[PDB]
């Protein structure tokens, strides 16, 4: 596996240090039988952990019935998932739900490519994206990503994107006001994932929403990582009390199966007309079966349990020597460390039975399966403490 | 309830479909009213083995109960085995060519061409040449590469650098290159053009594109997303012409109904993608790759020889059908040329005669059935086409 990995896989990720074979709830096992507590979830994708019974049942049922059908044909699962996304998006406002639609694709990148294309249908040249933002690695999504060293090699980028400091309301408003009626869309992560874990400051998503409302700009929330109950609400942006024009989704929606989604309400939904956008695998019946199972489990009470478990983590880690602050909400958390020792904590965490992630030198990201138990959270905090000590 | 809820919940990119499919097996699918049709489209050449093929059922049911998504921060078995298996098919027992080739996994044709587009940008060269009527995908990079003006116009500005040549016109493409030859990153082409009907590369064209790419340091990039996984009677449609490309893009049939894509690169192409230069979370998905493994196990050299046999049978039975001028293509990627511009009409009437057809142009019916269609089902499919146009 690892021996034959570098002879066949394009060296885009290096060679992985561990091979995983199996997993269950918030635990995973390697090719030697070592069991770790998973605090990464394949980068916030495994919302229900590995082999969740809801997902197994949904996927085995569906694979024995019907796999890929084109969008030349209708399929029960895509529609059920569209319906439930629009319901969770609308928070009981039937008028909003009735103006909302979803376009299905296969990744966050593809999902931000559909939002990019909606931006272009506004007839406006300017797109605004945050510094340290990440929207994906396809050419549109990379254009939107606020990370120079990722873009350089592949210039020229599809034109139009400019970058603002995340949460600088003053800068963003002036930036818009330099040429307001030519701003198609403003893209933002409700909490920035790639950088570290940087929540939208208090009032920022409202500010952006109101600024979008004058000047007729689309507000686009990248919920690829923050979505499906990770932050304590179904959508991070729901906590800031905003109705975005466009929401992009992937990772946690498909429960270990490749899925993406571009939700658009109002004008934005009407902008995509027949023939303007498309994807072959869009609405895959098996991945949409896994999505429905995830949406049946990740309800209002399960999302509340994520919020409490995130507060439990913050409480236990503030008492740990080595940690200065824990930022984020629910199970999207960034442990800020006293010393730049995060990379070494990930490498020494494996010995303490824990899979960590270090987006920076002073930051450990905790993106565990939302099904994680309180006991696993307590064992994980002790593991982080005895790794950093 | 499915067709009634669709328009209320799905962005109108595709309209409301006329038909809700509920189940399928081999070369047939069944709608929510229980009518059964011979499937001559396979979701646009995706279901190489049909719906609910036992190999894919076992493969996926077994993998979903062990491990699904694990990032590329980690290794899992199914990815490396599919990669190893695709490099063996690509390489044709030339173990040097195999040792110099690598695969990046993604979730679609679009994502696979996005990776190829990026390989091209990593040449330091600005010009990328793509075919008129060529179709590489609907993301901004893959759309850039797509030689259909009406698909790109609403989305300008495109990533810069794409220029379009007439498919098969050697002297034109030679001349186009020679305007600035050391500044051509890559030439892109379908070995057989898919979405504008079924136009195969003229005899000698792929050899000529290889000679041309070789003398000026251009990457030859074969989009095999529709033509790949055995559809044309060879594993890769480019193998019929005896050329080795620098980059091969794949999806559709590779997944047998599950989302997957792949960008294979050999030699310098393979080296251009260094750690951190590209990525995707879902790339190398254990469930999709498990389905891909099972597809590859059924689509062996013998099955590909059989795809060729079944292709020649369709052409032979369709030659004797009134209304048909010609059947273009190879294996089970076929373009049925009509005397009248009645292809779209034939699709709607097809339903009534127990067939799913598809009309990529006004006078072309494109046939892309599951490769598992039997001689007997082909015969009934033609009879239905004859009676449909009749
Ligand atoms: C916030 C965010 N946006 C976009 C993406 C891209 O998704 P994918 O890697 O599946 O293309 C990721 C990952 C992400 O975390
Ligand atoms: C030749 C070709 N390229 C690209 C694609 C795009 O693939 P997808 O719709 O999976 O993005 C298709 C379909 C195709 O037939």
């Amino acid at each position: 596996t690892l021996e034959t990995w570098p002879q066949v896989i394009i060296n885009t990720y290096g060679t992985p240090p561990v091979e995983l074979v199996s997993g269950k709830g918030a635990t995973v096992t390697d090719d030697q039988g070592n069991v770790y507590i998973d605090l990464l979830a394949g980068i916030a994708v495994n919302a229900l952990g590995h082999a969740h019974p809801a997902i197994i049942e949904a996927v085995t049922n569906q694979i024995g019935q019907l796999g890929h059908v084109s969008n030349l044909f209708a399929s029960r699962p895509v529609v059920e998932v569209a319906e439930e996304l629009i319901k969770r998006f609308s928070l009981d406002d039937a008028t909003l739900a009735a103006q909302t639609r979803v376009f299905f694709c296969n990744s966050g990148a593809e999902a931000n490519e559909a939002a990019f294309k909606i931006a272009r249908l506004t007839g406006r040249s300017r797109i605004l994206a945050a510094v340290h933002g990440f929207h994906g690695r396809t050419m549109g999504s990379l254009a939107l990503t606020g990370q120079p060293d990722k873009r350089e090699a592949f210039l020229p980028m599809p034109s139009g994107v400019e970058f603002y400091p995340y949460g600088d309301t003053d800068y963003l408003r002036k930036m818009v006001e330099t040429n307001p009626t030519d701003v198609a869309a403003i893209f933002l992560e409700p909490i920035q994932g790639e950088t570290g874990v940087v929540p939208a400051p208090e009032g920022f998503l409202k500010a952006v929403r109101e600024l979008c409302d004058e000047y007729g700009i689309l507000m686009i929330t990248d919920e690829v990582q923050t979505g499906v109950g990770r932050t304590g609400d179904f959508f991070a942006h729901q906590h800031d009390g905003v109705v975005p024009d466009v929401v992009t989704m992937a990772k946690g929606l498909g429960g270990g199966l490749p899925i993406g989604a571009c939700l658009a309400t109002g004008r934005a939904a009407e902008l995509m007309t027949p023939g303007k956008h498309g994807t072959t695998f869009g609405g895959n019946p098996v991945a949409c079966a896994a999505a429905k199972a995830v949406l049946s489990v990740v309800d209002d009470a399960f999302c509340a349990e994520v919020a409490r478990k995130g507060e439990l983590f913050k409480e236990l880690l503030a008492k740990v020597d080595g940690v200065v602050d824990v930022r984020g909400r629910g199970l999207m958390l960034g442990v800020v460390l006293e010393r730049d020792v995060a990379k070494q904590a990930v490498l020494d965490g494996f010995k303490h039975g824990v899979i960590l992630n270090a987006p920076a030198d002073n930051i450990i990201r905790l993106t565990p399966p939302l099904v994680i138990t309180d006991e696993e959270i307590a064992d994980a905090v002790k593991a982080i403490a005895e790794t950093i000590a």
